[PDB]
């Protein structure tokens, strides 16, 4: 039949991950499957790391794992869409408030994972998922297949410094040290997270879309950009905190303990200056709500519908929606940024505008 770990039942694909259901309590879960004849198995390891990290905020709870039939199975918390998904939903650009709120959580998660002697080594928007329903306010971390100890569990002795390492894993968010074949450590997780943030803020990274004849060549093309672009150019249009974060991560030593509190204070102090409340009201939350209230379709016609729904949201919630301007060459001050609140309330179809107010 289709039962896993005594009390669980496989449903439709998601998806080798399937919808699962606890047969005793009726709770929805997720179930990952892996053929026991795989050339390279990942699932058991990922399951054991999940177990080792169990109990950490934002770390999915593994309900069961073991061998079932001719498969390895993993039963775990059912989660929502990825940050990449929500990035796309918001048409590939996040507000400052959203990026700040995300950076704050993601710095906490990474700090926890590091506290359990592990480095993720595949930090990227796809590996952070919000929860389902009411837990949709919490950022979760997944895909620990490439994860790895960075120190002894008992002696906290850091792994030794190595070179000539192939790139793991995704090149867009890989640190500069990873490109140079250096052994990864804690700094590299944080550095990728920095690239995530700039990516979110500005809508892309300047080393996207590159083509090459070979795999190493593309890697080296990306590296050349990561290495030859100034942090000023890279964080143009961003408050100084983003440049500070990146400068900080690039100056960390191989075995150095990151000051996570300092990094968190960067964005927290910034939020206060930009008058943002940590109310877990994300961009997509407000956009979704505004579209819900609109559905004035005949006037929405006179991506165009989204742009207008985005306008109605930026009008309703003027104080929340500040964006980075890519034409900017400088870092904006909090006051320069907040001027967008006034211009947001200045967004001019009167029936649309009235339906907003209603």
């Amino acid at each position: 039949d289709l039962r896993v770990g005594r009390k669980f039942r496989i449903g439709r694909k998601i998806g080798d991950i399937y919808h699962g259901t606890n047969l005793i309590s009726g709770e929805e879960v997720a179930i990952r499957l892996e053929s026991i004849r795989s050339r390279h198995p990942q699932l058991d390891y990922e399951s054991r790391v999940y177990k080792y990290l169990s109990g950490g905020v934002g770390i999915p709870f593994i309900r069961w794992f073991g061998r079932e039939g001719e498969y390895n199975a993993m039963v775990i918390d059912l989660l929502g869409p990825s940050l990449e998904d929500l990035f796309n939903y918001c048409h590939r650009k996040f507000s400052f408030k959203t990026v700040i709120m995300l950076a704050l959580q993601m710095i906490c998660r990474v700090q926890y994972i590091h506290g359990r002697s592990f480095i993720h080594r595949d930090i990227k928007p796809d590996n952070f998922l919000m929860g389902v329903g009411r837990r949709g306010s919490t950022v979760h971390v997944i895909d620990f297949g490439l994860s790895k100890k960075y120190r002894d569990f008992n002696t906290h002795r850091h792994i030794p410094y190595r070179e000539n390492k192939s790139l793991t894993g995704t090149a867009r968010y890989a640190s500069v040290n990873t490109h140079l074949g250096i052994e990864q450590s804690r700094r590299d997780d944080l550095e990728s997270l920095g690239y995530m943030l700039i990516y979110f803020c500005k809508g892309s990274l300047p080393w996207q879309g590159l083509k090459a004849t070979t795999k190493k060549q593309k890697y080296d093309r990306i590296l050349e950009k990561k290495l030859c672009i100034s942090v000023e150019t890279l964080c143009a249009g961003l408050p100084l905190e983003f440049s500070e974060y990146m400068n900080y991560c690039r100056n960390l030593k191989f075995d150095e303990r990151p000051d996570y509190l300092y990094l968190a204070r960067l964005f927290k102090d910034l939020s206060i200056k930009l008058e943002y409340h940590n109310d877990h009201l994300f961009d997509w939350t407000m956009l979704r709500y505004t579209k819900a209230m609109v559905e004035v379709l005949m006037l929405d016609t006179s991506n165009d519908s989204f742009n207008k729904v985005k306008l109605l949201a930026m009008k309703k919630f003027a104080s929340h929606f500040h964006y980075c301007k890519n034409d900017d060459k400088h870092y904006p001050t909090p006051e320069e940024i907040k001027q967008q609140t006034v211009q947001n309330n200045n967004a001019a179809p009167p029936e649309l505008l009235s339906a907003i107010d209603k």
